[PDB]
């Protein structure tokens, strides 16, 4: 058999229960060790750490102490920040380093060994700049959360220069959950389109203080950046006349991903959310999607090369991996069909610049696809 | 007495000089500690270092290094993915972190123990737009050239939403500095009102290819977001009748200022003389006036904190610095009259926001200033 | 093999090498007496000899030396004076003058041996006020150098009176070359359509003066009466967008003469030139093309013209040459296809009022020829 | 005693038995020895040679003749070709030319031997635009014959640059005096201003055209740029109502020029003016005055250099004459006052650029003074 052992770093919530990504990584690890399909000697075991996601070094450290013991590959922390240092980290050692969520990659940054299965927003922001010009808008105003949602959407932002759009670009108050004043400032201009870059859970927390507010209606329109729209509580919005869009990567439609989504949702069920906040409950959250599709993705890449070996590599002294070109090489090209449809990573720089997202809007029953989107072909309208 | 010593993380030069920043670092330690005045009964030792600043582990490593030994203030290196990481190994040991380079904050990160001297870009893009506000413009044409560069001006960005203006965002190519094709589709789009967020460097290439495009005439007006236009070869510009704003927080009008640029400029015993690439020889960049004054606000700081004495900090074992918080809050609550005006941090977060910037415009004659920009006052550009 | 000798006076050269014109007349006397089609049974030497183009005195002792040899033909000095005084000398002595460049000839001149290759500027300029009908222009600014410029294009200038245009008439600035306050002045009364009468030299320099101006955008439009426009270096001029315009007899699209340049090139590796100066390096002035196109006519006619044996023409004596009439008569009506096109001197005056122009333009791929000029079928603008 | 004799080249002429210059030359020989008062102890003796006037070859041997013999100075040919020849030849001889006439000045012509006598082109062009100003006139039509014209007049011409005078330069038909095609282009463009740049018998013809045509109206102002006005015949035209207006240098209006002109009309008793010419009889024209007061200058200058024996010069060889430098510096330091008022020599040029003019317009008698112009104060119209 195999010791083969990845290693997990993931928040640190001791108060509360345990993090969707975390708990992701487990479920497919536990897959992976039991479905006799892929992998059958080799048994993936647990090296998971907790860190606060906001302190780059408690992550370094961290990550340090998984390459010391026997680790094979690092799944990044899901901040910017952490996971820059983490990123470093392996590229210096030779781990390889397998991101699930977005992070702003300096142009000049010359590192080779990270993967990161969240979709890039290049081709996220071209989509919904594709969704802009199908629904024929001339005036739109994209609102945001944080400063890198400006980088996570420039493909659209620089629109203007080259297209005839009209971007009213607003953000939502920091510290402050409460988007009363900017709906109110924004009602007065008549913004009609509106474009949300914000997290799914404030999403929603905003899509009720609009609605508390009455500001959506039959002739407002609504695009989500977020790939988490099909997980909200959309039932107050039904027959509201609200024309909401946006954009999903979890192949729901496929039957195997949906028993997947299926039997997650029954397993974590130990602390759920508080019904009032505007999410639904038999869910999964892309990041705990891409999550499970990163592991599998690294137990496919691992499977064609076996004669693997797992060091002890220090931190003190720069030692690369006696196998980590070779493997690394093999996770960039790695193929596998999982939870967010097909995964294939770019070449040149190791991210999802080729996915197959499914526009889903708000219909008359809950939220529906319309269409899909391929960054070789483009939007795919078919109603 | 003691010696007292300071971090020096900096550039990494294969066979070329050391960069401005280190000297500018070294020439103000030695000002400090061959002057009786400031720290009589205390000397100033530097322990700079040299890194690629696209390696955040080298730089942790680095900043590990320095540490381990008597490191009274870290002066970090000038880029965002390693200066975060000495930053988060700074706040961990306690020990001070005096940045003078531009980095972006993220809206959670907790850290208290760290300065940064660079105008922040929340206030002097407030400076940009209270300049196209003053020159009646109703179309902008903001050019930047790294995605982090939609976080510098992002007040400016969202100007639309609250004023009249017309912003067309474009991004330099990152190939090559060959801006012909972008400059050919400014020029046939009639958008004659430009803002350039680049490196003084890159601007004057810019300028270089907007005078082979013809651009530079009386119709165009430019303003640069750089705060190094006086260090730019204005010569072959000056009399195209084209004006091109722009800042200087550089105090070059005053003597001691002046002096001490002529002292820069005669140690500076190795400069790039080839005549091709736009810039100015005796003139000192913003980013080496920087380091000088947070070497000098440092210094003033302890001074006003006796009996300080360095210890040696361990990575492995997190132990904060004893003497940290106080030198900490004398930092932050430190005014200094430098090279770049009144040097005052804010209380709340550690960015630099209150700063004297001196507009300045080009005229026959050259770059003259035209005006002084407060953020208590505005644009007083009354000549 | 009956022997003969050419005289020729050039300029002067205290110090390097000789002029292009003595050059291009050596190459072409080497170059007759290599081919064996063009004077089979005979040779050609060279007499040059070396003057300040400025003293007729040094001129005329030149000439009446060379007299007192036996010289077939004098190719006189590229300059008013010394050429006036050579080609009287030449007319009494009855000897042929060969003139390569454009000289006021009086009209009560009663002159006979004396014949001029330069294109007539009473042929050349109305080919500028044929560019000038075909551009459509209303206003034109024509500014000249010299004050016998103005006698130089005199039926542009004359233009008004048969034609609807507004001549703005400008000078250079004498004993200097900053023509800063002539082109501010241009600019102030708004004259967007200039004609150039310059050397290519001075037309380069005053080429960027009005870049370093802002005079170079699409709004400008320079016609260049020089016929070396070929030779300038517009790499900063082609992006422009400026529509300089502008004529070439030197037949550089035809193989052999293309050919003949190209040695030229290779043979000159003489005087570089200067970094700043704004030329080519690699290209032939139509000056030196009209030196050997005149070496090359001379050799066609005293082909026709065989056992003419030169004889000693005295000055003091004055004796006319026994061959002087006839030879010179063939000269007139010689007829030969020469670097510069087809040479053909007109039977009235020895000038060259038929010649074949190819009028070039300044695009964004750099100088190309856009149009053909002949005397009898006008303009043939067919890009 | 000390004998002094001075050398000439004029006309060659059969009809008559010599030209005007040659007897304003020997009018001023037998009139200086004469006077006592003017070189008590010196006679001057004529040295009298003819040419043709355009063999600058013929003008070149006569000057180099006469230098072999002891000759002080050339009294240079009146034409603009050997005029050239001859001035240098005596440069480089090193002997004083004087030159009555005006001839085109190469701008980089070393000559620092010959003074020309003639009123420079640069302050006659500036005293007819004074006088154009005067007038307060729009459209102004340029009339010329010899192409130098333009080189003459073109201060006058540039005036449109500056100001908004629409001048239409025109040029008489050449070898012909049917100047009936110009008139007639005249009327038809309704020109009603004109500017003649011709002699005074061509100046005569012409009036006599207009008059032939019906153009001598109450409506037509004629501004003559020629120095002989004075001469015309303008009884024909005296009670015809035109504003015809010119200059006159020759000082008619004083006592002894008065009593000069006199004897010099009662010693032209050989060839009278034909009577259908349209001149006057028994006048002296301008260029018999100049020569007139050329000789006197000269004797002027050799009064204070009285020991100037003449050498037998050669032009075989060149040989710096010994009194050349000295004398040379005394005629263009000579203010002699004569027919044509003060004469002063610019000492950067060595011609004649400060004079007194006397403005004369036709009125119902014949050509009264009615202003004064000088170079330093401007157009003295007093009337
Ligand atoms: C909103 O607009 C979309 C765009 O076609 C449409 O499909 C949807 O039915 C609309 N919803 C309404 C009108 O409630
Ligand atoms: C949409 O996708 C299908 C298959 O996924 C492909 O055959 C088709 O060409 C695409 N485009 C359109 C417009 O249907
Ligand atoms: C001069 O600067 C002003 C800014 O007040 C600008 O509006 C104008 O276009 C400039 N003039 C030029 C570029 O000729
Ligand atoms: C602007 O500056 C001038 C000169 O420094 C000063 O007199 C004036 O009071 C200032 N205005 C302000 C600060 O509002
Ligand atoms: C050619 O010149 C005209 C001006 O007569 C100008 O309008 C046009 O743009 C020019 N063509 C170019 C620059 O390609
Ligand atoms: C212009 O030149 C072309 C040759 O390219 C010729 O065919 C045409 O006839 C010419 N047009 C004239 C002479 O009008
Ligand atoms: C002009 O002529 C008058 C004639 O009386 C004379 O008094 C005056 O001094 C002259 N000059 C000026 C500048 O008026």
């Amino acid at each position: 058999t195999h010791v083969l052992r990845f290693g997990g770093i993931f928040e640190y919530v001791e108060s509360g229960p345990m993090g969707a990504e975390e708990l992701a990584f487990r479920f497919a690890v536990n897959t992976i060790n039991r479905n006799r399909t892929l992998l059958p000697n080799t048994t993936l075991t647990y090296d998971t750490q907790k860190i606060n996601l906001y302190d780059s070094f408690e992550a370094s450290k961290k990550a340090c102490d998984q390459l010391s013991l026997g680790v094979a590959a690092i799944f990044g922390p899901s901040h910017s920040s952490s996971a820059n240092a983490v990123q470093s980290i392996c590229n210096a050692l030779g781990v390889p380093h397998i991101q699930t969520r977005w992070k702003h990659q300096v142009s000049d940054n010359k590192d080779s060994f990270y993967v990161s299965l969240y979709p890039d927003f290049s081709s996220l922001s071209r989509a919904i700049l594709d969704l802009v010009q199908f629904f024929k808008w001339k005036t739109v105003t994209v609102v945001y959360d944080d400063s890198t949602g400006l980088i996570r959407l420039q493909e659209l932002i620089k629109a203007p220069s080259r297209y005839n759009l009209r971007l009213k670009i607003r953000q939502l108050p920091a510290d402050t959950k409460d988007a009363k004043p900017l709906l109110k400032e924004m009602k007065r201009g008549k913004e009609f389109h509106v474009i949300f870059d914000c997290s799914h859970e404030m999403a929603a927390g905003i899509l009720k203080q609009a609605l508390a507010m009455g500001m959506m209606t039959e002739y407002y329109h609504y695009i989500f950046t977020t790939l988490d729209l099909f997980a909200l509580d959309v039932e107050p919005y039904r027959y509201s006349g609200v024309n909401m869009t946006g954009f999903r990567i979890l192949n729901t439609e496929n039957t195997q991903v949906s028993s997947i989504i299926e039997k997650w949702s029954m397993e974590r069920l130990q602390a759920p959310p508080k019904p009032d906040s505007g999410l639904l409950d038999g869910f999964m959250t892309t990041d705990a999607a891409l999550m499970y599709d990163a592991v599998h993705v690294v137990s496919v890449a691992v499977q064609q090369f076996p004669q693997m070996t797992v060091s002890s590599l220090q931190c003190n002294r720069h030692k690369p991996w006696r196998f980590g070109t070779r493997f690394m090489s093999l996770i960039k090209e790695a193929h596998w069909e999982g939870l967010t449809g097909r995964i294939t990573f770019n070449k040149t720089n190791g991210l999802r610049t080729d996915f197959d997202l499914d526009v889903i809007s708000l219909k008359e029953e809950g939220l529906e696809k319309i269409g899909t989107w391929d960054p070789a072909s483009g939007l795919n309208m078919t109603e």
